[PDB]
């Protein structure tokens, strides 16, 4: 717990221990949640903005593929003025390495910045090694 | 957090932290909300009487408008002999300038001296600097 | 807070806080729930017995009507072998006078007696005197 | 309260009052839940799994008749790489009687050992003597 | 002991201890005594004016019945500029009950009030019930 | 000093300091008292109620004897709802020996569980020899 | 309380809680008491000589009246050797008003000089006003 | 203060102060008094055994003459097997010169040695240079 | 030093010390100035406006006089809205003397009233004996 | 007092009290002085340069009418390389106004960000309402 | 600093530093400055009466010189009833010579006496020897 | 501040601060002033003799031109057995250079031996380098 | 060690240490020893009456058939008036095993409340499983 | 434990614990053993004289019969020139009798002296009351 960090003015991480809290929620505003787990369940489906990414923390684990995906509709909630809680179980590895790719894309810079603009906002970060790499793959293609 | 201040005995004065907290709520026997932000949730829509007051805490936002409105509705939870909890994101802000806006009315008074009683109950009290010039406007308004 | 005070093995006395609180419910196996002020909302009306006893912590309240309607459904879910959470605003006087008076009546015993053998139990115990000569008039009673 | 221990990657041990947080449910990965009481609810029904194995903390109580009906649900859990919930008001007696059953069985071992092995996890647990003794019983026939 | 309050310039509550000592009465400057135990003996009847209320601090005990009388004793010492000491055995119920009843009537207030204005001075008090139920009849007679 | 210790609602034990301590005696509503010395002067004939059994704490003392008489007196004020302050010098020896006889008889019990009950009261009791062999020898015969 | 404090070998000044006191005064070997109030019994009439001054700490009192007889009682103890204690209620404004006039007479000295040599004494002095006017008015007239 | 000595097991010494508590005369069970002091009431001329001896703390004074009256009073409540409290104003005079040549002259010893045994009891003595030279006239005398 | 109080939010007392302190004065926007004393300077004649109360600190200074044209200047400069300095050498009997005299007679109060209302301000307050009594003397007048 | 605070080279703010201080005036180099305030003397005409700008506290103050005068002679004083002291009684409302009304013109900034500026030079700021809303009305104008 | 020391009720002993503070003055009541130093400006030459006595703290100073001057000076605001302040740079050598001087004469007594009775005042007092000397000279004088 | 030290018997050094403070001033008999900077006042203009010399904390400053000028007057000042204050802003850089220039010179040394024996008196010295190499250039000269 | 714990007035539980402790025998007066182990030894078979009951802290042991040969024997040393000190290696399974079995026999209880009753006396207490399920096997048979 | 007291130089009191150690009373040099009780063993009937003295700590034992026994016994050891060790269970009542009995007889002395004698040796003592009787019965013949 502790809350949920705010990377950007419209983009938050969190844990899904969060997501699980309404107060937190409207306490910081947030409108819409990217739940980056595969079964963390979305009780509150009416009040808030839902998106599901469906990973796991593994070696085994795809998450390139969504980087797409996910930045959309982070766009998509920035767009509306409105706040996205990008989470995972633990808020470690999954929903890091989302923020990560995202601001890596949007912003266009290093995993290596990245990692440490976020590191300083949760220092708890940890993206499993798999996914560190599938960070990287994604790094190339997005300063091309 | 830490619960919702008793501005008056039937109005109460809080975060949308607390709006999201039933027992919080009970616990004070509030039977009414008056969400003063533009996207907090009205989780508990059967057992609360909700009224919204759509603002942001911008100097863009026209929040006088709705002082009326909002009035009206505190004395109507206010003859049903219930509880108003005027209440926005951080409740610092707008359910604040609402808070002052209606005393101001009602108990007639300088938004100087409201400003006071209500900062000796929630020290956090801050309208930003537009709601207070408004604040100001309506001021004169309701003494004439 | 701090949670339900455990009057009887079937009786316990509490605030609404902790009737909005379905861990603290669960946690102590309440089954149902004596609400005994006007407006607190039985939010969880599908998993535990609710019943509403409309009293006001007044003078002007005639808490004694009920008296024994609120003896009978205790009984009742003493019967089912249950557990219910008699329980006001600040659990303090009505849900207290309530528990007195069932106790006066089942067991038999002063209003004094009562009254002590619950302050042990919630030293926060204190039946506005309205109620407490209304617990009277039916000790009285209780003992013909 | 304090969270539920995990005995097992997918399965985990707790109090009725974990059960009734989602929180702290999704931020452990449950998926689905055992409630080894008889009248705790199960309040999210349609998020999570549940199975019911209605037992009293008793020695009027034949918890023996149920342990394969729950082991397969456990089971079940398991192969849907999910995480089960054994619960019980305080998990205390109950659910541990049962995450005990079924460590003796999938796992083959002596009463003691499994007492143990989950002692370190949950110092709390302590099946009251008669579901002690039908621990036993089981225990001859899983052996055999 | 500790020495008698004074609830009013010419109206002081105290213990029978305090009753059995001159230095302690002459040092306050109390002229008269209201006995109101049923057995304390008047050991200086010769030099303070003694005025005695056979009561019992009883259920069984009417003490109602002398709240005039007692009332007009206390006026009595009142118009010669005097200081009257009401007391009892402990100085908790039966000297506090007239005192109270005295306040009710003479300043015409609530028990409530009294009672309060009362508990800041002698924090001990506590009229047993009965007497508390007496206190109330009495009261609406005073009010009216 | 101290305080004389109250064995029974209408039986105290005390030193021969208490009985000369007005403020004392009324403080604790002792109504009569019984010198269990030979020599101590009662002082306030007037106002309590007195009995006197002239024994010397001696060896050569035969303190049994009156053990009926005392019994009586003690039986006597007990009937009159009163309370008797048995004392002698120290209250240690002769006045705890007349209360065990007393607690004995009444209440039918050994000397040894008498003698404790007390202890726990006022810890300094120490019936010299002699009594401890008369509060034998009294016992028997009660129990007869 | 605290004890009467020795202005002049044959001359003390206390609180009228010492003129209560029999071992108080005995051990200062007072013989006389000069009664500075206007309803402080005279417990021990018979052992002690008393002389009263009916004066009321008021500035509707004329204490001056009374100086030249009360110094005249004192200077008469004073002849048989003996000991007066001057006193009043609390021993702060009569009885050292008094004991000022005397010393003013019998040394001839400034009203300063005196109120300071007593000050010494018992620092708690203070003749109200009114006293303090007509100890002066009385100086002009003991220095002529 | 501070409570008698006891210079023999039937002879005390102390302060007029201690004359004046029963409740210390009776905790040590003193049954006469004899008062060293020329003024000093006997208040409970009714309960104590008094014995006077009029003299001051002076050089002007004889206490040698009284010796022998004293001493055999002493010897005769000796002889009742009660207990005499020789004393004086203060009891550092007067009271201890007494004790003194009482015990020069029933134990005859030194008035070194016996002062001795004295101040080791009640270390305030001193009996005035005058009485010191009576003390050894005496001496001589006794030891004849 | 320490600076002056402000009795009247145009009416401060304090010390000579403090007149001849500009910074002081201005912090605190005194406009005039009452030197209640006899040679205290008028250090800046040009800036601040002075009145002049030559009085002594005796029993001699016929005070009273002067109070009437003082509470004038008072009220003179309480009409500009102004703020005055009443003061004298220490600011404890003179100065306050005035301010007394001034508040009894606008707000109409007893000496006693006004002398607390003050000594809250500055405790030190200290009107000498003659001055009290004119101060009395001024009080009848003021309430007919 | 403290000293005034440095808001820019040449702008200082402060209070009444250090207009009246030359030590403090020189040691900080100030040339010029702007007495906000309507009363304040200016003790050192032919020292330093003085400019008068006569407001009261108020609401009914009209400020802004001299923020173009203000803003003028302070940047006049800069011109000359000098250093301007800004002051008002007690240096929170008035003087600050001003301070804020050059900021926002001279170097064009939002209400907000100056008075945060300064908050941090003189953290107790506090221009009254009525000021605050002339301080916006005037700022919509300074940015056009 | 420090402030000046009261040698007596009208004469002064302080440092040059004092003479430049009219608060501290005015504190003291001082009416009239003796400055007996040889260049020591007199600042407030229209407020307070000043006397010089041009010397150096030299051995080439004759102090003594104006001895007789000085102390008719003194004298002369003596008998004006007011209070002078004798002081030189630092108030340790000249200024005392001084004071010391006038002592000797106008009270007649050993320039060693004086010398101490002004050491306690002022214990920084040291006359350089010439002076030292001179005071010698003097005192011869004086006595004869 | 903390006052200005004394480099020579006649010469000392210090802050602009200190020579707005009169107290200061003559407490060290300081009978001249030597203004280096350019604008700070001279209140005083009729008690001490004053000399400026208008210099800026510049590089841009040729203090150096003034050196004889300056150490003229100090030389002039201290022929009169006076006492001059040189001084500037902060006493840091100006009023130090010239201290120095003058040092060097009047006691022909090296500008860092001077340097020291000055940093030992105010160790804040700190001659901006500007000047530092003007007392180097001025240095070789006063050596010639 | 530490000492054998008193079960019952003839009834000890202890380790096999104190088995070999004649001091800690001797001092408890134990007469007779259980030894509830299979090879420790009897070392003072000459002095104490022993009994042997081979068993082994096994699950392959069958204690239970010792019960009635165990319960026997403690039932004769309990008529001899002797003490019996049942123990094993540790004291913690057999020797504790034997003294529940024997409680709920002799006193009829649940295995339940004995194994509180003796935790309460050795807290080490600990039966393993297999005489835990034993230990009820009996218990049904001890109530029938 | 703790050892046993040396009551005679050839008598030692004890405990049955320290019976048991050889170590103990080769220590002491103990020769012989009095076994005041009826079943503590003689473990080392070879190297040690050992009588025993069959009672219980009863009141029902006649203890008193053996003490003729004991005493020659003793006495025997006595004139052996070696140490006996006289000692009970605890060695407080039965050892300590017996020793009290030889003491008294031996020295010819009151069970008071003797029972103190001892209790400063072994503060523990302590003969039931029984025995107490029977020391008293026994005392007056060892007198005659």
């Amino acid at each position: 717990m502790g809350g949920p960090v705010e990377i950007l003015p419209f983009l938050y991480l969190g844990s899904a221990y969060h997501a699980a809290r309404r107060d937190m929620l409207d306490a910081l505003g947030i409108t819409a949640l990217l739940n980056v787990s595969s079964d963390c369940p979305n009780h509150f489906e009416g009040h808030y903005q839902y998106k599901c990414i469906p990973v796991e923390d593994n070696h085994k684990a795809d998450i390139s593929s969504w980087f797409m995906e996910a930045i959309e509709y982070i766009d998509a909630v920035k767009d509306c003025r409105g706040r996205v809680l990008v989470h995972s179980q633990a808020g470690i590895s999954r929903s890091a390495t989302i923020c990560l790719a995202y601001l890596m894309m949007k912003k266009r810079v290093r995993l290596e910045e990245a990692f440490e603009f976020v590191k300083q906002r949760r220092s708890i970060i940890s993206p499993n090694f798999s996914f560190m790499g599938q960070l990287l793959q994604f790094e190339s293609q997005v300063l091309a």
